[PDB]
């Protein structure tokens, strides 16, 4: 029987980094080594803190509900229901819109990544119609009611992502310096900020953390799981991305995907196959809550047939891999992952009486709530400035430049 603490850690490790492990070298080449590492560590700490914040919010909500006299024997609670139960009505609507649109764009991003990854295996025709082909495969997931057995998928994802990251790191050991390798790190404004926003995408929770833990016999212990997961990711990602960037110099500015330039061999082929499988599985994971909300609002494929088609069409109309990541980071992720949780926490715990009856006290090494106040202020201000205030100022400019250079419904991109 799955759903245990170990299974929760496996699922967190599998989900926290699914497809951004291939774009990160592009962001690093866009940013640099030292700055990239610093930003990754800072955003990892912030993501872990926000995960703890969401966990404590859920724990408090559950405590209040159990005080009221509500039972959840056959019920599962999502993030928006908690937002409704804490803040109000318009706030519930905002949270739903944000997380739902974020999940839709995440499905689109996953489809784009899957298509781009398969593009490097065996291609003899135009890429757009290949995405058309993958559309039917993506839509076929409607038949399965749900991925109840998340344990096997989490195990496979963890193992295969570990192997892929380790191989990406290892190959560069003898791959050697690129012919006439050149490193320049940051160059100017738009590119630097675009990379600094695309990094934000892969170091949060991706608005799935709420259900990641349910069924756990000890729900209150999410800090351990997340911290281990975030760290595990660090070990997987920092060496791999750093090694790839060092090996290939400034060749990642135009070839965002790593597999584009690596030599063709059996190990690489296995890596791309594993990445495609993981991309499909995580696409299903991301789409499941959207399907659930859609069914619950509207009232065995016809129920969710009219929701996939927009996803497929939006993936088709845009073939961009990294720019889309930057845009979603500067527009959607930067709101439904960091700003909303902090704002909700502060709004709910503004008064002192609620603090007195807190479900969970913060651990020893933060001996005051004033530190929490100041940390929330710092995170919200910083994410507003560089996430929404200026991250978009670069991401949207990059998208406009893209469309200028390629237009709409581009058949092939980065080729
Ligand atoms: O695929 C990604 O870019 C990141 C990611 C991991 N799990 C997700 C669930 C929904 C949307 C995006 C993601």
């Amino acid at each position: 029987h799955g759903g245990s603490v170990w299974d929760a850690w496996f699922s967190c490790a599998s989900n926290q980094v699914a497809q951004v492990l291939l774009t990160l070298p592009y962001s690093f080449s866009q940013l640099g080594m030292l700055s990239g590492i610093v930003l990754q560590i800072f955003y990892g700490l912030l993501g872990s803190w926000t995960a703890y914040l969401i966990s404590v919010l859920y724990v408090e909500y559950r405590a209040r509900k159990e005080k009221e006299g509500k039972s959840f024997k056959n019920h599962v609670i999502q993030w928006f229901e908690v937002l409704d139960g804490l803040l109000g009505s318009y706030w519930k609507a905002l949270g739903l819109a944000f997380n739902c649109t974020f999940l839709l764009f995440g499905s689109v991003i996953q489809l784009i990544a899957c298509a781009s990854n398969i593009y490097y295996i065996n291609d003899h025709l135009d890429k757009r119609t290949w995405t058309y082909i993958f559309g039917a495969c993506c839509a076929t997931t409607v038949f399965i009611p749900s991925f109840h057995n998340y344990r096997i998928w989490s195990f496979l994802g963890l193992g295969m992502t570990t192997y892929t990251a380790w191989y990406l790191a290892i190959a560069s050991i003898i791959h050697g310096q690129a012919e006439g390798v050149k490193h320049s790190g940051p160059t100017k404004l738009v590119l630097y900020f675009t990379g600094a926003t695309n990094i934000l995408y892969t170091f949060g929770g991706h608005a799935v953390t709420v259900e990641i833990m349910h069924a756990m016999w000890k729900p209150q212990k999410f800090k351990y799981i997340y911290l281990m997961a975030t760290l595990y990711v660090f070990t997987l990602t920092i060496p791999s991305a750093a090694a790839v960037y060092w090996a290939f110099g400034d060749a990642l500015l135009d070839h965002s995907n790593a597999f584009s330039l690596m030599p063709k061999n059996a190990w690489r082929d296995a890596a791309v196959i594993l990445m495609l499988i993981h991309q499909f599985i995580t696409f299903g994971f991301a789409c499941t809550p959207l399907y659930f909300v859609w069914e619950k609002v509207i009232g065995r494929a016809l129920a969710r047939l009219p929701v996939v088609i927009p996803i497929w069409f939006l993936a088709i109309i845009f073939p961009f891999f990294g720019p889309i990541n930057s845009a979603v980071g500067a527009l959607l992720v930067s709101f439904t992952v960091y700003i909303i949780p902090s704002l909700a926490h502060m709004l709910t715990y503004r008064s002192a009486s609620a603090r007195q009856n807190a479900a969970e006290k913060p651990p020893f090494f933060m001996p005051s709530w004033t530190a929490m106040y100041v940390l929330n202020a710092f995170v919200v201000v910083w994410v507003l400035i560089v996430g929404f205030g200026f991250g978009g100022w670069a991401s949207v400019t990059n998208f406009v430049r893209q469309v200028d250079t390629f237009g709409l419904f581009a058949k092939c991109y980065q080729c």
